[PDB]
């Protein structure tokens, strides 16, 4: 599936046997965090967990949900003032907006989970959190023009790096997504720019290989 079922810490040891080197980073990860959840390794999966995991930290919570209601009904404009048609974006919006009502209205985990475990669904999710970081990107080319040499275009950037689906993320994509979506967010890294330590953090990430899994904190009795 695109996205696990939570599984103890300790199995990133017991299964994977390449990971024996990093026990002792494991074993303290396991008492900072009480699951993990594995997101398929597809080149998609930075976005794929990001929007899962702060989806599923909004439910129950009606004026968090509210807020972030607001934010994403402004995108089509943040699209739009980046250069993209609403012709080209606006089945990816509809997707987006969809789960967005679905935490709003169903409010279930087992419901979210079922439309980011559907390729379909999840992939159109996926595109769209794509274009927005892209039109994100755009939008502030002069803050993210820092980030790549200086005769480098950010256009072609966005165009090769960020918008088509199967393409890795770094720091700019996180960076741009983000805060796009005002996330606070916190990696931690298993073993090139790292993410801080973040204050009230809705969503943990593991980083390991290029690759993202969801973190949940024991942070708690």
């Amino acid at each position: 599936n695109l996205i696990s079922e939570k599984c103890d810490i300790l199995s990133i040891l017991r299964d994977h046997p390449e990971n024996r080197i990093y026990r002792r980073k494991i074993e303290e990860l396991s008492k900072r965090f009480t699951a993990i959840r594995k997101t398929k390794g597809d080149r998609n999966c930075f976005y794929r967990a990001l929007g899962y995991s702060y989806l599923e930290s909004l439910l129950g919570k009606s004026r968090e949900i509210f807020k972030f209601k607001e934010r994403v009904l402004q995108t089509p404009n943040d699209l739009l003032a980046a250069g993209f048609e609403e012709h080209k974006f606006r089945n990816f919006f509809n997707a987006f907006y969809s789960v967005v009502e679905l935490v709003e209205k169903d409010g279930s985990v087992s419901s979210l989970l079922k439309v980011f475990n559907d390729q379909s669904a999840s992939d159109h999710i996926v595109q769209f959190l794509r274009l927005l970081t892209s039109a994100f990107i755009r939008n502030r080319a002069d803050f993210f023009r820092h980030f790549i040499d200086e005769e480098m275009d950010i256009k072609d950037f966005c165009t090769h790096e960020v918008e088509p689906m199967a393409t890795e993320c770094d720091h700019i994509q996180i960076t741009a997504l983000s805060q796009a979506l005002s996330i606070a967010l916190q990696v931690e890294y298993v073993d090139h720019h790292v993410f801080p330590e973040a204050a009230t953090p809705s969503v943990y990430l593991l980083y390991k290989t290029s690759h993202y899994n969801i973190l949940y904190a024991a942070d708690k009795h």
